[PDB]
């Protein structure tokens, strides 16, 4: 599409400085090519030109004390992308490495993310440079008072929801949850996800994103005329996203041979699939050690120190923990070892050489990240509905929700795909049912946003 | 009733310079006769009184450019009548002639229908003398987003709800959505109904008043002891109530055989029954041409230039279209044709002194619009429920609690009538329903409002 | 102009029933003929149909118990017509005779005399048709409140200040003021002026409309190489206003010799120029016996029953009571005894037949009341700076510039009807200085209002 | 300072990306080295480090139509830098060039031109990459109209009031406040300031930073026994600076001797001290035809085409139009010409490497820009009184206070860096006498901000 070539032009000279996120718009506009040629009346209103630039950015000042009663002053971020069908709503990150452009970038893609998951939910991300690492529980605590103290004003349940993210888990939601309720006077509940049970958790919110993915690899095995039942996976990490999916897949008929660590990568050609074995990598999560080995010491399994376990023959692939884990080095040898599933779960697990490489490949099924983890969005809207209501709904009935979507987000995505000629291209297939809803959305509602 | 006359004297007397207004109180107060002199403590607090002045009038001047840069000035208005029982709630309507007095007739008519859903909606009506006949899309944005400017202010999703009416459809519903996310800087997309599924849209919204009044006649059947099945309706429109008339009537068993147009109606002895029949509606609609005639171009059937199909024999007369359609020149040729069921289905589509001269007919049955066409308030509160608990519902949940309710509409209503020894009027029953919870609500509230 | 004459022949068409609209509209834009005409920008944004269409209109209803118990249910209105240059400011009037129509007519032309005092001050109006005669201290109290109840979420101190006008004085002023208070949580006192000392009055504010009228005809005098020592007025009332010019015109070396009252009118020869004298009025004011005989039979003074004292040969005559008090038939006497000064003070005190007539003769001085009586409206925007510092000014502060400026309103009034060659017109030179420097605030606001 | 010191190189390495702004905190800070030196206790609560951060950031999306019916997408900016003591002031700036990081900088200077005015005024910048060149009357009031519809919410009368900088006027002023009341629905004028007189403006502020110089100037003479008579200034532009400049030199016995344009510069040894002279310059401006000559062909004085006036001979150069018009190369030109008075009144009208070689100069007198055109924030802060009162002062009051506070300025710098044993350096007294009141004010408030 020219129009849609010229707009990726106009970005990467335009935001030059924020390379993720020239990355990110280049990779999911690229795809949309022929939906864009299809309705040339979104040039008219310039509706990919709006659409990159987010509705609202805030930045603040963090100043915050520490156990010592020194004073440390830190940035916060919220980049409020895209609200055409939802409130906004999107992860918080605290990690020295956060930036504006890294912001953007999972902000437009938390955008199309939220989309695909059927419910009303915006686009946005947020966060803090602020490192977690070596804080104590009072000073990450103070830290999220502080940063809450700013924040506030510019969410709500009606207008912008955080979540949880790297660097951000219950706990830190606790805290900004208490800070936000002291602020504003009242309950509101439903102005942040990933809270605890007590004051409004949803049941399966641990589980629900390792969970959703093994719920889409099953819509996936389902499409090829095949079965997870049998099947080996590789995956990677020991934490949340792994210990759900190894659980579903234990309980489904699969099991994970693998789980990784900065320390190197376990084997257990038994699969990870007991109580016990399960169980165990909250274990290690817990301990707080950052260490794979305890696994394999503990259960008496392979393991090799600083190596991936891209190299492994297995069914299935789900990186569950990093971005760019696999590059085009794993790629090779994930090529070489004649594996048909590459199923992304993390974020931006692969790099883009080593993704285009992989989607190169004839026989292989590639799922992209941004629809194969959307379950944990999903229970997100779902504590929002729950919320909203003033009751808790059964786990039965948050799991059913949970894998009738997940379902619906593989075969949409594959229907798109096809339509517009591409086939089996699930990872063109997310970009353009995400981007569908979004473009009629914006669309009626007129040049405002 | 002493009070009730009095109070219409008043009326009558106030509010000379809007006759409108006037006829439509007399009308329904003439009614409660029977109930208000059942319950002497109203007259003690004025109830009457406090409920013909609306709660809260807002006029207010709209400028806006059109594409050729000359600046045009209009009047927009909301009146809010009565919010006893549920935010206000009611179309906006674009048209020439649209003043005080028609907005005030609309919005008492409201809070009376809005009651006999049974949902918790007060009644409202506003709109704008802005003609949209012969305006761009892009001019009748702007005029949206400058009407919304002003009126954002008096409405919210717990305060008042405006809906679609004549000369406001999705469209407009979009672009006056999106200056008000925009202005507001969040969600409460249950601001407004009658919005698309991108954004909100409640799903058999477009069907809702054509089937809700079909479900009505069902209910009049078995009143009866009689059937739909092998009814023959006479319509009036090709338009969205008749569209979704037709469909529901073929569906069961019965079928309309005309449709109308300014250039005259259609006769099809057959049915507009076909999918291809029922579906070119659609076309002529779209069209935008506005001809009753490309029906019968098409299909082949007989037309009859500036004639009103009130003159065929049919079981079933249906007006789904214009006000005073129905005069007394057409109820003589309806009475002589001895048609036993006259069911009004658009709003005021009879005159007065055609509705005492049917009503006069000890053999028919006449069925008041403001309980016969409910389902589209009906769906508009549905589409409410579904944005606060931030979900959708499924096509089956909306037209099943869509039927029950209709059914409930006719039945509650008979049994009032039958109750203060009214017989099987329709009429008076539907004003009586509705009037008995606004009252309740009011006494229970106090002299506040 | 014909663009000006376009516009009176809509308001004429489209606002038929409101007459009294209608009829101040042409009155006042047909004297900026003129000064349309010189700038042809006006018409390309459609400056004249924004102004002459309010930008909010707010009615609601009003129900409240009497001391008897018995409830009874009036109307309440605010016009906010235009806030170009300040807050909209405007009295509010209590009244049986009270409507649409009238809150126009009173708000457009507030709007224009808010503008001549040269204070930031838009233009509105506001009231009820409940009438005050007749009820206790106690009723009006539950009115003031009921009244305020609804009408607090429209106004305040930046956004519209009401102000005492017909049925209007200080003490409901007080009364809506403690309601308003106590619902908003806070002082914000500058909400309403006319009010008492004890929480944030004006000095000079009874005495304001009064003596401005007289410092405005003292700048006449100058004008015309003249002098108000020695000179002899007819007054009309002896209410606040009469008091205040009696007053001022006494220490000033003039002196009236008439009073009028429902019953007839007062002649003394000698002057109320006496504390005695003078302070009598507000005796009599006092009384609420209503007749302006009591000063007659107290002073032995002539008392003319059923006459008004438009016969009786003085220098100047100043209309400070009712409406249209100055009919052809007295204005006809006027012109037979040669007075030369017709100086309206109270509110449109001459029927337009007798206005041009008075104006045709060649010899007379006739000013507007909207310029001369902008004394009042310019000390409640006095009052307003004050309860913004949060202090008092003195007496001598308040009155010395009160009368710089109705010099300057007199001033700027002649200087501008002479530069469109209008000759000293006060009348027309009032309307297009007020006119400008709204035009000005219009024009560079741009098309939002 | 080794604080100082470290807080610069954290800058410099954290905002690599933002040059300008880098820089503007190296200069600014190292000044201060001698303060903060003598005040430990800054260190310890990281004073520094919270100061380089602004308080608050926003950027947003701002969509908008041409007279074509095409849409443009621009972003919108405010950087809240510092609200320590008033309200966040700064104005807004519509150029292609525009982006955070010069945001940033502008911004961080304001806060400290703003403390040294010694009115409540915190600091902060905004503005647009729209580019007002080329675009009709009625685009950039849709495009004003487009931003403001999402500034208004963070911004008002006691928050943040934005002002006019470069591509922003009165007329653009004067739309913006348009749609800011509008959809406030209230006056609350003080939330820009610039206005024209008809809706808040005050007078003497298209004189205020030019004339507000020279009262600087003069306070130099002062300083240096010395008299502003008989002097003569070479000045850069043409415009609203060197127009109010060039007047109150005139009037004052000294007289401007150039012009400069982007086709070159005049000399005009007589003076430009007429009436006819000084009153063409406005002439110039408003033709758009944008050149300098206009003036010389008019008057037949001599113009050397793209050439800077920095060569020619005069007592006092006073930049006052664009940024790094001085350069090495001129300022060489500027030392070898043996001109003592150095003054800068444009923003940053020379480069650093010509500044630290002027202020090498043991001769020269060199007086920042930051705090020699104070005048302009000083008449912004004035209307924002005016505003609050709710009255006009009269120009004599204005250019009075204007005086004085200009005067102080210079000499309460003097005596700052005198204090820190640095001589007549009015560089970095500006910087050291607003920083000291910020710091207090800062240090009082605690660790919130």
């Amino acid at each position: 599409s020219k129009y849609v070539d010229r707009v990726i032009a106009e970005v990467e000279k335009k935001y030059a400085d924020e390379p993720e996120f020239v990355q990110t718009v280049e990779e999911v506009l690229s795809s949309l090519g022929p939906v864009v040629d299809a309705h040339p009346e979104y040039e008219e209103v310039a509706l990919l030109e709006r659409m990159v630039i987010p509705e609202r950015v805030i930045e603040f000042r963090v100043p915050w004390e520490d156990d010592n009663g020194k004073v440390h002053v830190n940035t916060g971020y919220r980049v409020q992308f895209n609200g055409a069908i939802g409130p906004y709503l999107g992860g918080l990150r605290f990690a020295p490495s956060v930036n504006l452009s890294i912001m953007k970038f999972l902000g437009f893609e938390q955008a199309f993310k939220d989309s695909l998951t059927t419910l009303p939910m915006g686009g946005a991300k947020g966060g803090s440079d602020f490192d977690p690492n070596g804080k104590s529980d009072r000073e990450v605590m103070r830290f999220c008072q502080a940063f809450m103290t700013e924040l506030y004003r510019h969410i709500g349940p009606d207008i912008d929801v955080p979540a949880g993210d790297l660097g951000v888990g219950a706990r830190e939601l606790g805290y900004m949850y208490g800070q936000y309720r002291k602020i504003v006077g009242g309950f509101y509940n439903g102005v942040l996800t990933g809270k605890a049970r007590s004051f409004g958790g949803s049941l399966v919110r641990p589980e629900a994103t390792g969970y959703g993915s093994v719920y889409y690899v099953e819509a996936v095995m389902k499409h090829e005329n095949d079965t997870l039942v049998g099947k080996t996976v590789a995956l990677a990490g020991f934490g949340n996203v792994a210990w759900g999916a190894a659980k579903k897949l234990a309980e489904l008929g699969a099991k994970a041979v693998t789980l990784s660590g900065p320390d190197g990568y376990i084997y257990d050609p038994e699969g990870i699939t007991t109580e016990e074995k399960i169980n165990y990598m909250l274990e290690m999560r817990a301990s707080g050690r950052n260490k794979v080995q305890d696994y394999a010491d503990k259960f008496g399994v392979q393991f090799f120190p600083g190596e991936k376990p891209w190299g492994q023959k297995v069914d299935i692939i789900m990186p569950c923990a990093t971005q760019n884990d696999v590059d085009l080095e794993q790629a090779k040898k994930i090529v070489a070892n004649n594996v048909k599933y590459y199923i992304e779960v993390a974020n931006m697990p692969t790099t883009n050489e080593a993704l285009r490489f992989l989607m190169q490949q004839p026989n292989m099924v590639v799922a992209p990240s941004k629809a194969v983890n959307a379950g944990g969005v999903l229970v997100s809207g779902f504590e929002m509905s729950q919320n909203s209501e003033r009751l808790s709904w059964t786990a039965e009935e948050v799991d059913s929700k949970l894998h009738q979507v997940m379902t619906d987000i593989h075969d949409g995505s594959a229907a798109a795909a096809e339509r517009y000629g591409l086939g089996y291209n699930l990872v063109a297939g997310a970009n353009i049912v995400g981007f569908q809803k979004i473009a009629d959305a914006m669309m009626a509602q007129g040049i405002a946003w």
